[PDB]
């Protein structure tokens, strides 16, 4: 058995930091994991590979001739803890469809035997600002059974969580794609944990973890590492281990109940997210 | 003559707040303006209309039968300062292409005579996390000659600015689409103004204005108003008037020079954006 998981969320919310650190914690436990980058930014594997980024399937297929000229052992690279890494890539801005590379990448990995019996987890790191084309494919074509949405007390982050949830509902007649949880990636905003717990309850899921805002992330990433590798004794390393334990143990996988913009606005007004005038901890 | 402008930028960066306040300032001067919402969130006109939002062309076409059953006087509503407002809308998450509504909306407005001789400005408020489908259309089909990109010292915001700039370059053989400027929507981060000035210089443009982070925006928006209407004597009202004056007077419209991710990373490292540990003004 393997668990196919996808990390969705708006741009800049912390999908790649969260996914690579969660996966580093799973590898540290002895789990075998593959990360599939499904974001055109294509830096979803750099902290596992100690790299600038990784050459994408779209880029390499173009150099080799066709995608059928590529070998698995060429798009798939191992880094920290033997975690296997691949990047979809996508077309340059203003050309075709930004998500087209995800379709090509996932089909290539399936055909070429990437999904080896002894993988415990696969994580897709997926752009979530639009739910269409290749970005919808993991949900529409039943590739990721467990969706975890990284969000914050930001209206845009919660709107994106609600939109991804609407996509999961749309495809619930087919396949087994479910919402597994919200991950609150802290803005250092007051009552933000309570806000995302409230949003998770309205959607019918849970807040699986509150990830603190910790500068050790910046210090680790300047050195192209996860916090797990950079400073395994950091408080933030234990935060990612807590997230990893709760993902491993999670059994709540639901068809979510998307909410209205009225409900989103009421949540923000309720937890005083818009009336606050400073961070919880200053500094 | 009329100036067709588009406001691009990543999700949550401040496109709709900035556009509606800039446009309110233009109306306050005596300019005739239309806002065209090109973001599926479809709340790009609510502060002009004193409204929850506005019913979208996609929604109304479906109720009327075809888009040819709609009349202009039905998708186009006037609010503060006689500013005319329309929302494209888009398909629900997981259905078709998130940008399809923008194509339908702009073609409808052109056919039905929305672009009246005495308009001074049109502003398209465009989702910028992906540069494809309807979101690329204002650039690909030469609808918005002046692109202004709202950004911040956030890597994701600067990456999005660079991607939009790559889209403008791609279509420079045709039409007259140009980069007009960066608008820095402040995160209250130290040396952020210097960072976006540096990015603008690398791209060959300018930072047309630094918009401060001011809670008066939240107080105005809870009352469904621009700061211009809510408190015309606010410091932030004068900030939007300054932006509006510089847009009116702007003559620098360039084919930008997109930069490498190495250059983006070097900018952030140079201005100490990643090593900072608190906001410029605490509180
Ligand atoms: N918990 C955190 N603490 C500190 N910085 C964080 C945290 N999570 C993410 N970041 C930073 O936020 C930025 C965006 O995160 P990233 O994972 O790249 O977002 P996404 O992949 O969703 O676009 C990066 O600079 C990253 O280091
Ligand atoms: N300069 C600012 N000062 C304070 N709050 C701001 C400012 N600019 C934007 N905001 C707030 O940030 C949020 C996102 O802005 P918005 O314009 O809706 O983003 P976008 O349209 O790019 O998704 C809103 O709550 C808005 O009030
Ligand atoms: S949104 Fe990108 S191509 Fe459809
Ligand atoms: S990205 Fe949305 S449909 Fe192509
Ligand atoms: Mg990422
Ligand atoms: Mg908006």
């Amino acid at each position: 058995a393997m668990r196919q998981c996808a990390i969705y969320g708006k741009g800049g919310i912390g999908k790649s930091t969260t996914t690579q650190n969660l996966v580093a914690a799973l590898a540290e436990m002895g789990k075998k994991v593959m990360i599939v980058g499904c974001d055109p930014k294509a830096d979803s594997t750099r902290l596992i590979l100690h790299s600038k980024a990784q050459n994408t399937i779209m880029e390499m297929a173009a150099e080799a001739g066709t995608v059928e000229d590529l070998e698995l052992e060429d798009v798939l690279k191992a880094g920290y803890g033997g975690v296997k890494c691949v990047e979809s890539g996508g077309p340059e801005p203003g050309v075709g469809c930004a998500g087209r590379g995800v379709i090509t990448a996932i089909n290539f990995l399936e055909e070429e035997g990437a999904y080896e019996d002894d993988l415990d987890f696969v994580f897709y790191d997926v752009l979530g600002d639009v739910v269409c084309g290749g970005f919808a494919m993991p949900i529409r074509e039943n590739k990721a059974q467990e969706i975890y949405i990284v969000c914050s007390g930001e209206m845009m982050a919660m709107y994106a969580a609600n939109n991804i949830s609407k996509g999961i509902v749309k495809y619930a007649n087919s396949g087994s794609v479910r919402l597994g949880g919200l991950i609150c990636n802290s803005r250092n905003t007051d009552r933000e944990d309570e806000l995302i717990i409230a949003l998770a309850n309205k959607l019918g899921t849970q807040m699986i973890h509150f990830v603190p805002r910790d500068n050790v992330v910046q210090r680790a990433e300047i050195r192209r590492m996860t916090v797990i590798e950079y400073d395994p004794k950091a408080k933030q390393a234990d935060e990612y281990r807590a997230l990893a334990r709760k993902v491993v143990d999670n059994k709540l996988l639901v068809i979510p109940n998307p909410i209205t913009m009225d409900e989103l606005e009421e949540l923000l007004m309720e937890f005083g997210i818009m009336e606050v005038e400073d961070e919880s901890i200053v500094g």
